[PDB]
């Protein structure tokens, strides 16, 4: 059947933001997984977990009797899709039990080891989410294999369907770069968002860059990719060689005998693929990525041999069964245990990206200190592991259960405790009042509330007001901030602020995030008043102010809004339209469709336009909150023609005089365009809209000023 | 960007079970239309319309002044989508603002119609859904240009975006048959459910089949489309006839002056499409479809000129100025006006369409008594464009506002008014014990139950439980309905019937159709009961019993359920997969895909398949209400592999020994195979959810047996 995204696969996608409706979710309008989760025995599940890691199953054995390094694989592809460009990926919505990454190349045969999860997750039932425990059976396994880790937090809650997310354009698996929808570009710069060298892996292609077995070249690619997913040097060492100490990999014979990956096979494979024609198609035989490598002789212990083999001998390419390159050890004795027959023994074996570890020279002073002192090995791994699977968890309020780790991380963006009681209903009523007697305009206080609030990113829950990081290096000079306008806000905030904490007895105070929060909540009112309305727009404080001691400014960056359409900003030229770009952000927000065309209509008539521009102002009240914007647009006595000297820049002229109305960009005038957006903006641009579209507008404003608030959940 | 509907093209959508969910709908949860709608002051509405007619705006002139053609247009495509197959088109939802329709060729133009509509639509706001204001403008056309309607309801809800409907899987609009997609097979037999001849076509081609100019073969067309909408010969005359009794064609050039349809064209067009360069692009030099035909001589006005030419004049083969053919009038003088220059005239000219209703010889008799009988043609159209703007609105209940109709209609499907008091909770607790104590088992109650109430589609709101048409032909003689078993089971029920009536006072009693219901209810209290669960069923009487005479047997016949996986039922062997089927009829049903899994995996282990087949029936406990169907269907101790003799059975073998356990069909197992819908399998067959699942399909059941229960609303 032909449809809408055949016949215009230009056409903007809509859908993206309503995923994830009370519609598909099986579980109560009230279920709440935190308070399911809270009363789940833990240890008990641990117990289990333990016990089916030395548990083999005939229909996919356990290599070396010990599920062990199959589970730990799971645990890393599960968090390992996440990119710190836009947050989206990790393993915070057990999202690799959907498509498409149940069925990416990288997760091959992971689908069996869910598989072996089923009993466990059926016996706990909603009380453990499958998102918690893809994560939780990597811990196990991990102490199970004699390796402490730093710690757990439960509290990913499902989901019932797939993220839309960008993975790229290619479409065909793997497809080696420079095709025709080639994700790198000029000195193989890998494109934004992305954070995978080919479609379908995790980060790097195991052979070498588009499989050259260079191990030089490999590393480049490793430490963009890891770099691109929040890692360091040292981190990436200590996660690769920390994961390969354990098990094995599969190419036991060629790869034409792999057949239909999950989302392609027969219903028949109930929810499995890759099923296998080579020999018995499991365990001794298994294929799963071409290679065929066992890094220590102890693959169910942990130890120090993955650097010891490494740093002990010298290294020979070679091919898999498959065929594909790795690399042998040269003069090696036959030390490595088979994983099913007790009288095989092997040479040791590694990946032309396990020797990147050793020949790119600052890895290589990283490994050597590993090496040198195995301890410093396994911190820097358990540090790196919880990193790693916690990394889109959001604040530490959201991390449920026993095991959270009481060190508070500089990468968590850390809030400290409020410790005096906070500021009532008549308190906030007399700083809102204090705030707009100081002279700050509507504009401004929207603007700045604005700026601060639309951080936030649901994809990673980072961002957000909650520690006023909008008067804090990078924040407070980023372009679409207007850093001079807000200096100025942020210097008389900070003066009513201290003058109410010094009048106060008894330790209550309020925060700067608090009260920027506040202030743009008092812009609203006296907007709504200017159009005369009488609102009271909610506010809840409790939110902290952090130091810049505490804000990793480099992390910080990825923040930035280059595009933010509801401040009819961008930073420069991109390929994606920008009302798409629109779409990206109001879902980052969370936003769907109606409160996205409410909340920028609004913040048209509001003046939060990044350097006051005109464009999309439509209207005669500015700073009057009204539905101008809506019922302006959708007048057909104007009418719309691109400028010359701007294409993406819009003159509206009465149709029967010529007169120059308004002009506008495409983010204005997609309100008009889309036919879904106009069916919405007519809603609201209607003769009976004014006191829906106020109140629509306050509770829209108000979910963006709460959306780091978990400390309320 | 590439997409899941890119990697694995024919998987199942269950996005279309979600649609229409609270995230997409401007409105609030508890907005209610009909009581915005009975507040409307109609009359006002209907004034500013009237007003409207005659109002021409200069971006797109109306016709001889009058813009009454172009509206009846406009309200007859939004109602002329409307397929008989599965309810699904027609003008009840207001679609036509949306993609496909919105862009559709054969939609050409009516953006310009639509957007005439505006400034009512803003005035009256959410009082008048755009689904109303498109029939009640070609209402107020007739009226104006001196046609009496036989009324108008309002009552239809706006929707919010595009419905996934299948149109069709040509790639090219308007490709003519025998493509690779090819709608027709065999001796031009279009494939059920489509309703028109070319992709993006209303009904049928105007030039005539696949563009042949023969009004003897395009009566063949226009008889098959129209009756898959539910139109008889007369009423299609009258419609035709009717309809061409107003207005004009526009095909001042060629087509390839044309741009962009609506959701093709740029941003500034906002909203709007097909903007020709054809000389000024409208008004005298438009190209709509691309034929220049105008029917009457006063084509502002109501007549009987339509057939005082076409029976007046013989007929000549011509082209329009773009190309196309038509039919101009042998020997005739230019009486027809010019539709803006009055001192030009022309010859009456006709569509090889038009010729149809003349050269088919059925056709040919009504035209003649049309032409002989004009109060006889003023009454059918006026009927038949009741009908054709009705016809996917429901039960009468739903009909609202001071216009509706008295006059009943068969093609209504209509139930009588209940004229006595209603049985309350002890006369339900007591027919619950007396059919219980009849015999009839588990089984029997709720296969019966389920037949009767789901006949239900909401894309038309026909069918469902209320009539107690089950017990009438055609449906108690479907094989879906196991026309032997139903006799025995309506035998006792109506036994019990006389038997409770026959023992009231007052006028109390229950309908069959009450009863039928009801007895269903047992079934699942009795089922509930077997397995351990004390469980009560809601019911709520009122429906009513339906003669034969108000059933129309051969409209009935599209309700007829060839597959229906709920109870395990294929009646051939078709293209479309058998899952694929099952989705369709859950969104009939108004069924989430948590609802369908929780009903499906219910319905099986209380014995509702067709013929007792075992298929799916995973439990050894039949008629107990449990989650077996789940816990079952995920155990991992069973392997499954398609039949020798059946690719579409499977049998389930334990995977240690080869036994075989089950056997199922695709709709079984793929709960067990489609990452999504495993994914809700798991919640029901976890450890914890037997209460849940219990309570979960009790709701359903209930949704279902109320889903015709708009007399409640
Ligand atoms: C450059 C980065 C990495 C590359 C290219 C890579 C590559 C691979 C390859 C190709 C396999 C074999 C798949 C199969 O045939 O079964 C594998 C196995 C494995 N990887 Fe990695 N890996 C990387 C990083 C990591 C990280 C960061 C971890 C965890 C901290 C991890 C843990 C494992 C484990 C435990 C296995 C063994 C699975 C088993 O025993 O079934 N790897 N790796
Ligand atoms: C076999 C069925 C029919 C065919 C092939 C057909 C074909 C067409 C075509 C080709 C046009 C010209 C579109 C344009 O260039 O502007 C048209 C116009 C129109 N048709 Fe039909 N038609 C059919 C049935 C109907 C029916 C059932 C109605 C309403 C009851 C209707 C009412 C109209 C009216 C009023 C116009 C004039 C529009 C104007 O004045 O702008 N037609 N028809
Ligand atoms: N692809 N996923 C996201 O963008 C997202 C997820 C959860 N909340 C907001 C956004
Ligand atoms: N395409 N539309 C339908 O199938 C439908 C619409 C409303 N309720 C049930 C089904
Ligand atoms: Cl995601
Ligand atoms: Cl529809
Ligand atoms: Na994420
Ligand atoms: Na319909």
């Amino acid at each position: 059947g032909t449809s809408n995204r055949d016949w215009w696969p230009n056409q903007l996608d809509l859908s993206i933001l309503h995923r994830h409706s009370s519609l598909s979710d099986p579980m109560g309008k009230d279920f709440n997984y935190a308070q399911a989760f809270e009363k789940l025995d833990l240890a008990a599940v641990k117990r289990d977990l333990h016990a089916l890691m030395t548990t083999s199953q005939d229909w996919w054995p356990a290599d070396f009797g010990h599920y062990g390094g199959l589970f730990i694989r799971m645990a890393w592809h599960s968090a390992g899709t996440y990119r710190t460009a836009d947050g989206r990926g990790g393993a915070g919505e057990g999202q690799q039990r959907f498509a498409p990454l149940n069925s990416w190349p990288d997760n091959a045969n992971l689908d069996k080891a869910r598989r072996l999860l089923w009993p466990i997750k059926q016996k706990y039932g909603r009380a453990i989410s499958w998102a918690d425990l893809l994560i939780l059976t990597g811990n196990v396994a991990l102490e199970s294999m004699g390796f402490k880790t730093f710690g757990f937090a439960g509290g990913r809650a499902d989901t019932w369907e797939p993220e839309d997310v960008y993975w790229g354009s290619e479409k065909i698996w793997l497809e080696l770069s420079g095709g025709p929808n080639s994700r790198y570009s000029g000195d193989r710069q890998l494109e934004n968002p992305l954070a995978a060298v080919q479609m379908g892996l995790i980060y790097v292609n195991p052979e070498g860059p588009d499989g050259n077995p260079d191990p030089v070249a490999a590393a480049r690619d490793i430490r963009d990719t890891f770099a691109r997913m929040a890692m360091n040097d040292e981190e990436t060492v200590a996660l690769i060689a920390g994961g390969h100490t354990f098990g094995k990999t599969h190419g036991a014979g060629p790869a034409s005998n792999v057949g239909a990956e999950p989302e392609a096979a027969g219903i028949e494979a109930q929810g499995l693929g890759w099923k296998s024609a080579y020999r018995t198609g499991k365990g001794a035989d298994a294929i799963t990525g071409g290679l065929e490598v066992t890094w220590t002789t102890t693959p169910t212990q942990w130890s120090h041999n993955f650097f010891e083999n490494l740093f002990g001998y010298e290294w020979e390419l070679t091919k898999s069964p498959a065929g594909a390159h790795q690399w042998v050890a040269k003069g090696a004795d036959a030390v490595i245990p088979d994983a099913f027959d007790p009288s095989k023994k092997h040479r040791p074996t590694m990946l032309t990206t396990d020797l990147s570890l050793r020949f790119d020279p600052a890895y290589e002073k990283i490994s050597r200190r590993f090496h040198e002192n195995p301890e410093q090995f396994a911190d820097a791994f358990a540090r790196a592991w919880f990193k790693l699977t916690h990394r889109d968890m959001g604040p530490r309020a959201r991390y449920l259960g026993p095991e959270v780790p009481a060190e508070v991380l500089l990468w968590q963006d850390p809030i400290p405790a409020v410790d005096h009681p906070l500021i009532d209903a008549a308190d906030a009523a007399e700083l809102k009042a204090k705030v707009l007697a100081s002279g700050l305009t509507v504009s401004q206080l929207v603007s700045t509330a604005w700026a601060a609030a639309s951080t936030f990113r649901g994809s990673d829950k980072r961002g957000g007001a909650n520690g006023a990081r909008i008067r804090l290096a990078p924040q407070k000079d980023w372009e679409a901030n207007q850093p001079e306008q807000l200096a100025a806000v942020l210097e008389t905030l900070e003066a009513i602020r201290t003058a109410f904490n010094g009048a106060q007895r008894g330790g209550k105070q309020v925060s700067l995030a608090d009260l920027i929060v506040l202030a743009g909540c008092a812009g609203v009112e006296q907007a709504a008043k200017n159009a005369g309305h009488a609102v009271t727009v909610p506010f809840a404080p409790g939110r902290a102010d952090a130091s810049q001691e505490q804000t990793d400014v480099e992390s910080m960056a990825v923040l930035e809004p280059v595009a933010d359409g509801f401040r009819n900003y961008l930073k420069g030229k991109y390929r994606v339209p920008a009302e798409v770009l629109l779409v990206d952000k109001a879902q980052l927000l969370t936003l769907s469709a109606p409160e996205m065309t409410v909340l920028l209509g609004g913040l048209r008539v509001l003046g939060a336009n990044v350097g006051q521009s005109r464009h999309g102002v439509f209207t005669a009240r500015e700073q009057a909150l009204t539905n101008d914007f809506f019922v302006n647009l959708l007048d057909m006595g104007t009418e719309w023609k691109p400028t010359a000297a701007d294409a993406d820049v819009f003159e509206g002229r009465d149709r029967a005089t010529g007169e120059l109305k308004w002009t506008g960009t495409r983010v204005d005038l997609v309100f008009g365009s889309h036919s879904q957006l106009r069916a919405l903006a007519e809603v609201y641009g209607s003769a009976d809209a004014q006191e829906k579209f106020v109140r629509d507008f306050v509770a829209v404003w108000n979910k963006v000023m709460n959306l780091d608030r978990f400390d309320l959940a």
